[PDB]
């Protein structure tokens, strides 16, 4: 139930994010590129194609880059655990 | 055995994805470009010089975001269990 | 208290490293905008917005990516270790 | 002794293959500029301010990338078998 919990409020971040994302970008003015620039971000990839200008998406991109890299290390660890049992 | 089976399906993509991504692509125009983007994609380094326009490239390249930082993390299971055991 | 000591002094650089760039860099002009890019850095994900041009910058950069990919290693550590106890 | 043959040749390709990428792309002129790009690569934060146009440079690079992400568990696996053990 652990790993559950912490990928359902990750998958909610890279679908509700991109939401208030358009609005306040002046580069960004539809979900399709929000949703694309979300799982560039989540995957800790980065393009640079779509960047966030101002400092409130720029406050909104670094909780998705905390939670990027900490799906990372959740997805490590069911891999990890699994094996080392027996 | 376990090992062997997540890597053969992530090369496979590196191998079998960039072909489709030339044709739907119009900045794409031959393989090794796409072949290119296909391991910097993977390897979740992303420069930029290539990127998804379309909407079909796009959901593509969100399969080999999420197979690369699996790998990541297959990677480091391999080597994390390896000095775990003695 | 191992994992405290490694975190306070990641976080330390993305605050103290951000201020001497902004003088020795023509491209950055204020503090937000190298505050930015720290976290960018740190968290490996490089858009390519923010650039260092001269070479004391790159070194900066540099010590910046190294605790970055150290800090993907020590949170991957807390949840990998934490289910492998029982 | 295993951890040090493995960081001892992926410093060595972070110094050594700058070097002959200087000569065989139009981009890069000298070494400073090949040797950030190094770092950048073998860290995966991929700015895109530096990419290899020709494809003698895209497999040298695809070989940093695979050392870069191997780089990454490398670290992982010394931090998190030193608290496993006691
Ligand atoms: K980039
Ligand atoms: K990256
Ligand atoms: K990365
Ligand atoms: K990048």
């Amino acid at each position: 139930n652990g790993l559950n919990r912490f990928l359902m409020i990750f998958v909610l971040l890279v679908i509700i994010i991109p939401v208030p994302m358009v609005f306040i970008e002046p580069e960004i003015n539809n979900y399709p590129d929000a949703l694309w620039w979300a799982i560039v971000t989540a995957t800790t990839v980065g393009y640079g194609d779509i960047v966030p200008v101002t400092p409130i998406g720029r406050i909104l991109a670094s909780i998705m880059m905390l939670f990027g890299i900490a799906f990372i290390g959740m997805i490590t660890s069911t891999i990890t655990n699994f094996f080392r049992c027996k």
